[PDB]
């Protein structure tokens, strides 16, 4: 899979695609991908890709027409386009994300497939493009199954469709495939530069430039085409939230050449303190889903990133948890430019089947797609392997096999997981937790909703945690629900009132001091978002109302409290 | 198990606007939303409510009520309050004409019943479970397609979910008339079977059947199983016929119970390759329609719906109605009886079904039994259908054979049929023939062929001769082709979706029908355009199988008049 | 003006899916979308097309076809292609059964006609205007409410716009029978009338009316105006009635033209406080319904629609149907005639419109003639109604009387009626009463009164005694109250919207009908729930006037049965 796809020679295939809603999964059996028209006087075809529904690409389909809102199943996307077959350079179809599973058909024939709706994938078509007009037809499916990631239930909407850019990539016949150019784990001056080619020949040479620095390394490929060196770097200005430093890095070779803006930093841990570069940093975070609430559909563009991140800005955060799945690159790249530390996880959690090994491979596969795509993102200071799980036999293996997979790819960043297992034993009047697996981590994250799902069992001021005192602690989810505009009694949870929410936030803030290892907090969540089991007809109406901003973009009373808390660090 | 003639009992309707929650990821059951919990403390809260939100009409599909529900598959929760009086003396039941496709019924916070299969009724006794005054009922209605269901993952009609027919409160005395079967013995123009059964199993209770119009009253007594049975003879009896549809006031009575019903009487028989209605050989001028009202894109459920569907069939001139691929509601059926239509009712078994699944054989057997038992006193029915087209196989033929065994143990007065798409043209005999030995155990053999449409004409229509099961009566139960109403196109081009092509196609099949010696009925597929999720052509189909002789808007196509004229010569 | 019996001519449907453009700002005419200009080359570009997007079904209202159109008021452009042969011998017309409310028609690039009023037909001859083969027709359809229209700014039903009835191309020979009127004379049970006209204002030409079943045939010839006419005796005549609705085959021949039609024959007469039908004094067990299919939220237009509406009325036990406040479509009327419903049909004038606008009087008159013209031969139409409830004044009395004159010139076989809501309880007399001199001019007086709904009971029902117009026959043309099917409530609480309250209402009103000496007809408002934009109650109404005996979903309410049992006691 080709890294830094946006530095390459790309033609976008976004726009209006013809579509067929295929509820009974009959289109394949009818070979709709051939796009047949009646030839004679006796033949006919009960479908067509002209003059009917057209869906916007990129996007979810659910927000595009009200009939599609709850649609699960197969939708056929199709499109004509123009290619030119090339003597010299090769060509690939590239997909940012297709939710959830798909089959790609170019000119009447299956050419590839993929599963997992948040990670990119590509198919080569150098020897497949007809010259001039081509016909591309994709069957996108989002049916929930017990063996998927995520599985049958999850607290967000099952958006289907081609949810990110469709790109035609052109590369020279022997191109730079992957590279990994980042600053060493614990040391601030030692630089790694792993690079790989497309062809596998020894003796080809690879060179890494940084012209702002006065640095330029050469290396020779091995038989597998890969090159790996480690070297010293000089007047190096490390990326931070304060100044988001990104240099212009250049990789070149025989006949390929990529430019990427890349930054460098050390993030590590000893004891219960998290060190960005030199200084120990407190993580003043926020999460949000990949979703623009005002149009009730997936976020997919540069403009969408501006809106989501420019609100995280005004709230004054230094970190961002990208919810529960890898989000798109416009968001990730724009957060790196602006200064947010990033945490990015795969949608693994208790609802996954830890029995099934095919799902363990899917998990390891998705983790790798995540780590690979964003391996050069100094903003990403965390990799998440799971949200709330419970300690079991298959669980501990499953997750350890995920750190196994991940660590074989990148040990610069940290491996966190979230837990919902803080409990209140009465005898000691404090909040404990006992889970053996927590040792294998770097940071530990707790999801707890004090004064929402968990009624305060003692005064906040006095409520103290003894949860895993050895490693640092991030509260990755807390908060509660409120409908913007709804007033009510600040002592009544079910009022769904900005008053009660703001008081839930007051009580929680006063609880944070009562634990010594908190090195960050993150409210769930920045914006109200769509979830299919938020059934309350007048309070929820399909929305998880825990956001600090309502589905209409307007800040709740709790938001201004969190602004003030973050201003003081 | 099931109370016959429900609309002759002490009934109150629970129809109306029920409160509704769409439950896409099926979380409602675990949250126990059927408990109807309201917050009462300062730390309480529930993420559901059955007040202030979506309300769905009952009865009806949900698909046509809101555009978000048009393609909705999954669970929808229906709920409402109702008042009831806990009657010291009597018994009270809940009765569902149909809930599609599967459901769990909860009353006052407690599960009390379930059902699978979306076209047949079922009931739950609630005598001991009702509060006095306000009661609350929640129903988990689900329509997810599964491999083991009937139908299964794919079928040529829309997957309408909901409480599609009446919800009834039935009051009966503590010992009530549970069931009765009163029809002419077959063949026999004036012998009357009368099987009757009480609810308690008690010996020697009196039971009376009267037909005051025929000055007949007949007394009997229960056997240990509370069942009674008598044959008797009857004179000056008019027999129900498609020509004049006579029906009789019939009264069943016990010590405490009594129920009235309009029942007619007839004999339908086969001899060789002919079908005999009340002695006279008769040719079945037939049509089908789905249980659907095309102008609103929803299921049909009322007396008014019945009239609209059935008066369009009367206007065509037909004497028979094939009720699609499933039993339809009691309104449509009893209005057809009143208006003199012969009825064919089948269960949605076809090739798609999983025949290697014993529970699926049992599910088919229970559906065919619910169908037969509900309509056993409807003299208008002369054909129990057991399957649409199915390919031979050991697993299939044991299956279908077990459908015949199940029916005959309930009913022998009506004909049994199944439909077959195994008609083939070999160039050798220059004929149309069919290789299937299951046909031996059918009374009538139905065939679905679409010449000039799915299967284009190899030989000229006037030269198309048929050698299909030539020792039995043969009915073409499906044929036709598609047309968008109003669209003019070239008479010769099938893909034109023109009315003019569909007329010519119907012209040609009229020819073919004269070359078919054992042919004793035809039946266009279909009366109205209907909804189907794999008819994708954006501009000619848009979700419609345009094979109707009438448009989705209810305008008659060119081909409709040809069939009216074919049907006047009969 | 309008060719009689369009459905018995040489006709050709133009129904089916047309392409549409929603013209919110009425910028369509300014850019001449009716020319269907496609771009020529690099310079040309056009901001409109008539293929590729939205298609509206014809016939129908646009409101029920897409939710974006439910409330839409403005111009919608309908257009389509169609083929045609130019026949020099024969002539050809476009016939619109109804376009609501107003429209301009645009053949092949230029306007060719217009019409105003959305419940009655019109037509345009096109003979010398058709191309050969491809013809293009665009229709600018508009439903903006106005102060000077009939109806005007407010009315108690949905403002359905669009091409709501059939659209036909009709062929007739160059000279044809443009019109005929053939009905028994008023009062007399065996003498028939037989008027005919022709396109050519030509003397001498001969017409031959004849009805095979009664072995009776008559010849006649035209005056200089083309209009023949005679009266004649006819024998063994079976007359049309509710119990036995005899229609007859009627053939009429000219030189080059011949038309058949089912027509029956009956006598409708008022003598005293009594309505007489074929001499028989008869009580009108009536009901009304709008031209609407509730489950679909749309106008009716087809035979299927008609059968659903009329089989629900037959089930209830009625001999009469009041077709609500406007003339309805020819399918409904004609099938009602075949089933045996006496029909009352009226125009939508009532207190709302501007009686001081002589121009609006002209519209009212042109609309009453169109209604009377189209359905001249419908022996089941027993009543023309000129107005729903209106209140006395100089301009009103003038406005109404002129309509009575307009009509009585065109027809005197049927009763004329109007509705009134002026019945007050006089506390002194303890009686229900009305004074209104204009009533004397009517054959029958209709009253709208909602005792126990709009007007709470001032006296116990069995003591409600009417002395309303003691000398004319009285018909209570509207009464009733609202209920939401399924909703339980206190039978004493009218805001409960409960079937229980609406049944009590109906029992109480039934009881009052025993106390009205000149009562010769009752007629519930209404059969089905129907749409109206000021029935606002969010959970009781939701845009439904809930006064139907049958819900918007087609299920009978508890009141439906009391009226059934009431009608069985009137036979």
């Amino acid at each position: 899979n080709i890294t830094n796809v946006y530095g390459r020679d790309i033609r976008s295939l976004n726009g209006k695609w013809n579509a067929i809603i295929d509820l009974y999964d009959q289109g394949r059996g009818m070979k709709v991908y051939r796009n047949q028209s009646p030839k004679g006087n006796t033949d006919f075809y009960e479908y067509s890709f002209q003059g009917g529904l057209r869906l916007n690409v990129p996007g979810d389909w659910n927000s595009q027409t009200p009939e599609l809102k709850y649609y699960e199943g197969t939708v056929w996307y199709a499109r004509h386009f123009d290619a030119k077959r090339l003597t010299h350079k090769r060509q690939f179809l590239y997909f940012g994300a297709v939710s959830y599973r798909c089959r790609v058909y170019l000119n009447g024939a299956e050419i590839g497939s993929h599963e997992g709706g948040f990670t990119p994938f590509q198919i080569e078509v150098t020897d497949l493009l007809n010259e001039g007009e081509n016909f591309i037809a994709i069957e996108v499916n989002n049916r929930r199954t017990k063996d998927a990631i995520p599985a049958m239930s999850f607290d967000w909407w099952n958006y289907g469709g081609i949810t990110r850019d469709v790109l035609l990539v052109t590369t020279p016949q022997t191109y730079l495939e992957d590279y990994f150019i980042q600053l060493d784990k614990e040391s601030p001056n030692r630089m790694i530069a792993k690079v790989a080619l497309s062809d596998k020949k020894a003796g080809e040479k690879i060179t890494v430039s940084i012209p702002e620095l006065k640095t330029s390394i050469d290396m020779l490929t091995d038989a597998e085409g890969k090159a790996e060196t480690v070297f010293n770097i000089k007047k190096l200005e490390r990326w931070s939230s304060e100044n988001p430093k990104l240099y212009e890095v250049i990789v070149s070779s025989a006949n390929d050449r990529v430019e990427e803006q890349i930054g460098f930093r050390n993030i590590t841990v000893k004891g219960t303190d998290i060190y960005l570069n030199g200084k120990p940093t407190f993580m003043c975070s926020i999460s949000f889903h990949e979703e623009i609430p005002q149009r009730m559909g997936r976020a997919f563009s540069e403009a969408d990133a501006a809106m989501l991140l420019n609100e995280a800005k005004a709230l004054g955060v230094n970190m961002i948890r990208l919810a529960h799945y890898p989000q798109n690159e416009y968001t990730v790249r724009l957060a790196e430019k602006m200064g947010f530390i990033l945490w990015q996880e795969i949608p693994v959690w208790q609802g996954i089947d830890f029995t099934n090994n095919n799902t363990r491979k899917k998990a390891q596969r998705m983790l790798s797609e995540m780590i690979k795509r964003d391996q050069n993102r100094c903003a990403v200071g965390y990799w998440g392997i799971a949200n709330e799980t419970q300690p079991s036999k298959a669980r501990n293996e499953f997750l350890t096999s995920l750190l196994e997979t991940g660590k074989q790819l990148d040990t610069t960043r940290l491996y966190v997981a979230a837990f919902d297992l803080v409990r209140f034993n009465r005898e000691k009047k404090r909040f404990v937790m006992e889970d053996s697996f927590t040792s294998q981590l770097d940071v530990v994250a707790v999801n707890k909703y004090m004064g929402w799902y968990h009624p305060w069992p003692i005064e906040p001021e006095n409520a103290v945690w003894e949860v895993i005192p050895d490693k640092p602690l991030i509260i990755s989810e807390f908060g509660g629900e409120a409908l913007y505009g709804q007033s009510g009694d600040e002592n009544v949870a079910s009022s769904w009132s900005e008053e009660y929410q703001a008081r839930l936030y007051r009580d929680n803030i006063r609880m944070f001091d009562n634990i010594p290892n908190l090195r960050g907090v993150s409210p769930w969540i920045l914006f109200d978002f769509r979830s299919p089991f938020r059934f309350h007809p007048t309070n929820q109406d399909g929305w998880n109302r825990k956001g600090l901003v309502s589905d209409q973009g307007i800040r709740k009373k709790a938001w201004y409290l969190m602004r003030e808390y973050y201003k003081t660090k």
